[PDB]
């Protein structure tokens, strides 16, 4: 920290004007832990230079005045200890808020002028920090949905500043109108695509929901939804549903002599089974590899392992319990069934992953994914608490008969719940009343009071998500979109959209800018 | 939703079990969708190897459906 | 009136200790409703361990819940 | 349960405040690091000459609003 | 209860002076949204019988804001 970091926080224009003219750096970096994100302790990271720290604070002057003074200019492209320069800053404030995302994109665009007119052949907006994040993709992992939203439809409407803009207006009549929007670094980049950056986002980002919205980011996934993916999503849908009927009839026909593998018959249904077998296995086996290409790419940090990636992890989940019965039955072992039956129920329930990118659909399923990772977990532990309380306790009290035992008196009385509890499953004991004001007790607890309870708590919960998952719906289509372009097995071009157009052809120099437009025709019957 | 995992379930269910009365999936599947209906036996068959398989399974099976999916739609219900 | 509608999980503690004594008391005086009474404390040993839910954000929740309604409706709709 | 979840939220940090209590109270080893904050001179100027220590306990705090 | 008045005492900052120790929250130091302030805790840690914290903590359940009074930034704190 110096005074001329103090002068612009306490902003003091006439100090911080005699600090530049005595020499002070506009180059240095209050790099303590204080200004650094450091989110265990109190902070406050403003992009560790002066520059910034004026931009941060919304101090348009100082930020002119450190550009363009005649003692000491600022290095507009200058970037700290992150690799972050003012506009990653810029984005970093940023809370979403409509005042905040009201005077930070003021700013940015200011500085985006000032940039331009102060250096036309620097690019502010391509430089990366030490994440490779540009200000867009910085502003897309983060969630700040207002200055995404800001950058990707920006509209400069003066000369020597039209190619700063992402959008254009070719005409206009009345509500409608046609625009052609830039989309680099949208539709794709070297590392950091936005598309790329939301859908593979941690789950902890904010609006990553609700950034897709973003009209631009909208039409441009619908597109390709409907061009591309729409078809090669249900050939795979169909695929698999034929690799699960397949599996079900070779685990159904199994044989049932002892000790596997089984000596193959010469005969036409054996030939069936073993060949039912054989595609069994290799789907497990591309599943098998699927995961570990998706974990090595993404590399989950085992809380996001679970609240995110759940599909890929039951889709994992099924391919190991199909390979640990491979091994078993080589291994000469009948327990090859046990792990075998796993794998084909998970398969089937596996199906459900499909229902997700149907906005009616879907949601049952993002539901089941939510409940189960949360609300059943602790339901269960709650239940399990007063299911083994009452059972230790009924077993104590039962004195050598056929139950007498944890596992026996357990399930008799889980029984209770799925409505089929005895209540009076046996008499070897002494006190009646003891056992019978126990299983009372039990019942009340759990079948009337619990169990109810559940039903309220989960009724209160779907009310709180049912409006997110009207978006995880979009969310889970854009990522079906980017893994299908990835994988894409027939070395397709057509993937990339929306022609390569001229957006002006007149940059600061004397060359012409084309930069893949997309065009984009909207109707706004608001706003007369 | 309730199908899917019905005919998953029935069909592991049958495919463990091995030449008994039930052993089809017509019988497997009615019997558990008995638990639907509050009727579900729950030890409906012995004709199997590995009982803690088997009664993983149902019990899976019932929570899944039983508690969370019918719980859900007595929310979703509400909701509409 | 503060003993139930506050200090319930002591009251339960406590309650499941009065089993136990009670239980140690018949085990000597050659009574066997001594089991009577142990398992009693031993389903409520196990029950009271919801008490160390609360002071958690996500499952304390559920146990107060659990107290609140035992407490007023379920009482209310028992009767 | 709709009427309820609002109080309970809060009460989650009222148990745990009781347990603080009672751990300090029992404490079944004669610790006195559970009196935390430290005895810093606040502004050492009473009304008369003499200076005050009161125990003060450090906090930061960060507000994005009222600027 | 009166939670009011409880938080205007505990974080009271008068600036005047011959007054400045009837405060209890002094402000060290504060450079952007970020600031470090001091807060007594006479009377709210410990004292001779009635601690604040022992006070809310062992009320009799009828105190309007005993759920909401440790919110209070300098017990909220605390406790965590
Ligand atoms: C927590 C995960 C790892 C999980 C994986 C397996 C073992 C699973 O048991 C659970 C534990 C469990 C078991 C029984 C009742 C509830 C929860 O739940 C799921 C998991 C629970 C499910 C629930 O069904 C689904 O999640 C279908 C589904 C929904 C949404 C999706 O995005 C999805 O993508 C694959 C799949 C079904 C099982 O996989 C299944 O069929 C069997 C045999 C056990 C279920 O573990
Ligand atoms: C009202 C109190 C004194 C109570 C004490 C005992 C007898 C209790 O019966 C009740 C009466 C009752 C019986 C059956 C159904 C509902 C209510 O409910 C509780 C009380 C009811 C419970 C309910 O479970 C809980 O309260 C666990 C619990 C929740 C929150 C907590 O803060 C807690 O701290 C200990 C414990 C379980 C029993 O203690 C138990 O395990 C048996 C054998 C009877 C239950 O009396």
């Amino acid at each position: 920290q110096t005074a001329l970091h103090i002068a612009i926080e306490r902003r003091n224009m006439t100090l911080v004007t005699l600090l530049v003219e005595n020499g002070a750096d506009v180059q240095a970096a209050a790099n303590g832990d204080f200004f650094k994100k450091t989110k265990g302790r109190p902070g406050f990271y403003f992009g560790e230079l002066p520059l910034s720290l004026a931009a941060c604070t919304n101090q348009l002057a100082i930020v002119k005045f450190l550009l363009q003074n005649s003692w000491q200019p600022a290095d507009i492209s200058a970037r700290d200890s992150v690799g972050n320069t003012v506009l990653h800053a810029l984005v970093e404030v940023a809370d979403n808020t409509v005042d905040n995302t009201k005077f930070v994109t003021s700013m940015y665009n200011e500085i985006l002028i000032l940039g331009a007119k102060l250096h036309p052949t620097l690019k502010l907006e391509e430089i990366t920090n030490r994440k490779g994040l540009t200000p867009l993709a910085l502003a897309a992992s983060s969630g700040k949905i207002g200055v995404l939203a800001y950058i990707l439809q920006r509209e400069i409407h003066e000369p020597e500043c039209r190619h700063l803009s992402r959008k254009f207006t070719e005409w206009a009549y009345g509500p409608v109108h046609s625009s052609l929007y830039d989309l680099s670094c949208i539709d794709t980049c070297e590392k950091n695509s936005v598309l790329e950056v939301i859908a593979y986002s941690s789950s902890e980002t904010p609006n990553r929901h609700d950034m897709l919205l973003v009209e631009p980011l909208n039409r441009l996934l619908q597109d390709k939804w409907d061009r591309f993916v729409k078809r090669i999503f249900y050939f795979n849908f169909f695929v698999y549903c034929l690799y699960m009927i397949i599996f079900t009839a070779a685990a159904y026909y199994r044989p049932v002599e002892g000790l596997p593998p089984y000596k193959l018959k010469n005969t036409v249904g054996d030939y069936f089974r073993v060949t039912g077998e054989i595609l069994s296995v290799s789907g497990g086996v591309y599943f098998f590899f699927r995961g570990i290409q998706y974990f090595l790419q993404r590399r989950p940090s085992l809380k996001s392992l679970f609240v995110d990636s759940y599909s890929e992890i039951l889709f994992f989940v099924q391919s190991l319990f199909m390979l640990v019965s491979v091994v078993l039955y080589f291994s000469q072992r009948k327990e090859y069934v046990a792990s075998m039956v796993f794998s084909l129920a998970m398969g089937w329930t596996n199906m459900l992953y499909y229902t997700r990118g149907f906005q009616q659909m879907g949601i049952y399923a993002v539901m089941i994914e939510k409940m189960i990772l949360r609300d059943l977990c602790r339901f269960m532990f709650v239940y399990l608490v007063f299911l083994f309380g009452f059972s230790t306790a009924v077993v104590t009290l039962i004195e050598d008969g056929k139950y007498n035992s944890l596992y026996s008196t357990c399930l008799e009385l889980f029984k209770f719940t799925i409505g089929m509890g005895d209540l009076e499953f046996t008499e070897n004991y002494d006190f009646k009343a003891v056992f019978i004001i126990l299983l009372l007790a039990y019942v009340i607890l759990t079948y009337i009071l619990l169990l109810n309870m559940l039903i309220a708590l989960m009724g209160e919960t779907v009310n709180k998500i049912a409006q997110e998952s009207k978006n995880i719906w979009k969310l889970q289509r854009a990522i079906t979109i980017l893994d299908t372009e990835k994988s894409f097995l027939k070395c397709m071009r057509k993937a990339f959209r929306s022609g390569k157009l001229l957006q002006v052809g007149f940059t600061p120099d004397g060359k012409d800018d084309y930069r893949w437009c997309f065009r984009v025709d909207e109707v706004n019957w608001t706003t007369w």
